[PDB]
């Protein structure tokens, strides 16, 4: 079984809060926290881009897992936002990772594509080709910002978060999954060509309240467990809105669920990872807990992973 | 097993002479001829763009392989020029193609792209969790070309290329495979800030030549094949002079090898596919016929598959 050996993150030290936000366009900070929970975000450096990013969260993840970069068979980076098309992501941290013998290749699924990576690794794992997957979710969603739009600037963050993906002593690692997309979706939520995010937020919003819980219950079903054996869920931090019908699907308590929205906003397909640096780092997820991942995103891709913590 | 169920492609309609490029640039017929033997290459109309490419060649393989899009796993679309960056391609096509239950990424390993994808459906069908995985491999390169610059712009074509991956009665199927990347070449190949091809064509071409020819040994000898059990050679057609390397590595006879660079040029992640519905078309690969496909690509990235051809 493909399980987790460790995670590290990468978070910019640059704080936007809401009231610098209150400068910049016609927004409030009432308004956001209301209807996004956000309270502050960060913005990456203007020298400082996906690949610095990813770096840093790659080489804190190997660290905790105990693993050397030229162990690692396969780098895998979700992102949207790459230094340039080619090289791409994955391939300049091979290179500044010293990972050799790594194949390496940036995988786009929007918001769930660290999701799209820790299943595409789990096969590569499962299989016996490979040992060790590093996946990357790293997004510098300020670059992709129309920063005079009041209904996007105020959502979207950066960082950087890391898994190394391996194989764990059994009972442990991913039980379950599911992948998914609705290209039909692609309408509400796309690049422009000023490179600017275009968002039917009203849209996006009624597609993930809805499909958030849905993954989380298959997910749940299909690793043959209850409601009532998840220890803890991990939601795409996009919106407190959303994130809270996913914890009422799930009958989890408030203290059971990850919520680090209110400090990094929308970071895409960083979320995840962040905010599971972040309860381990405050020791609520232990060996032996039931995970549950879940993530939405742009073009309409979905993800959901169930996963019994440690090696 | 995982095999390959069938193959479609979309050639451009437009064709692009050495005699048209020699009133854009200052070159020679000659000069391209006896360096890459390119002696056309197709260019997309200026409404095409890679979804358009990439839902004609997905069509095509479905059809040839008996493939209803409903039936559809997986899309999976190696581009680095999808029409945006999200909605990808593949979430693109899904929708247009009618594959509801698939899900949907885009990868981006550039020249090799194409055989990343293969090999990352391989690991889903052979894990048991899906049974049919598109790959689509399309490059509208005329939008990332400088077509001023006489060092690139006689170089790159358009087109896509498509493959249905599923389970195939066993003997048949993907008998080995090599991924690799070496992100130190990251500085020969890269797009620019004006997404204009920026290339060091004499390195890239010395890294090709020897590792071409190592990853086609290398898929063989996993295969527990010999030089002799190859039946057909399909390279990355990007130059002749690199193709022919290949071709003595293996001692293959010179219509054993697939040869379309002359009238396609590099088409990138689309090459292979492209020469493979070539063959197809012609007759020349047949039921049991072992097939070596290698592949190079920007960012320094490269692959290989032996497979043996049939359901």
């Amino acid at each position: 079984k493909a399980g987790i050996l460790g995670v590290g993150r990468y978070i910019p030290e640059k704080v936007l809060t809401n009231h610098d936000l209150e400068k910049m366009v016609e927004t409030s900070d009432e308004w956001i926290r209301t209807r996004t929970g956000i309270e502050e975000r960060r913005i990456a450096a203007d020298d400082v881009f996906s690949s610095h990013m990813a770096v840093a969260a790659a080489k804190n993840a190997l660290e905790q897992a105990e693993v050397a970069a030229e162990d690692l068979d396969m780098i895998l980076v979700a992102t949207v936002t790459p230094d340039q098309s080619f090289p791409t992501v994955s391939c300049m941290i091979q290179e500044q990772l010293g990972a050799k013998k790594a194949c390496a290749m940036d995988i786009s699924a929007a918001c769930a594509g660290f999701m799209y990576g820790v299943v595409t690794g789990k096969q590569f794992i499962e299989s016996g080709t490979y040992k060790h997957v590093l996946v990357v979710g790293v997004e510098k969603l300020s670059s992709i910002t129309d920063w005079e739009d009041r209904n996007t600037a105020v959502l979207f963050g950066d960082g950087a978060g890391a898994a190394v993906v391996g194989p764990v002593s059994d009972d442990r690692g991913i039980l379950s999954f599911e992948l998914g997309a609705d290209g039909t979706g692609g309408q509400h939520l796309y690049l422009n060509e000023k490179r600017h995010t275009i968002m039917n937020g009203r849209e996006v919003f009624k597609f993930a309240v809805r499909q958030m819980g849905e993954s989380c219950v298959n997910v749940i079903e299909k690793a043959g467990l209850s409601k009532e054996d998840v220890d803890f869920l991990i939601p795409h931090q996009a919106n407190i809105r959303i994130m809270e019908a996913a914890r009422e699907r799930l009958e989890l308590p408030v203290e059971k669920m990850s919520k680090t929205v209110h400090k990094y906003g929308n970071t895409s397909a960083a979320s995840i990872p962040i905010s599971l640096v972040e309860e381990l780092e405050a020791g609520k997820i232990k060996d032996g807990d039931v995970v549950v991942m879940v993530g939405f995103g742009g073009g309409l891709t979905w993800g959901a992973i169930a996963i019994r913590w440690g090696r």
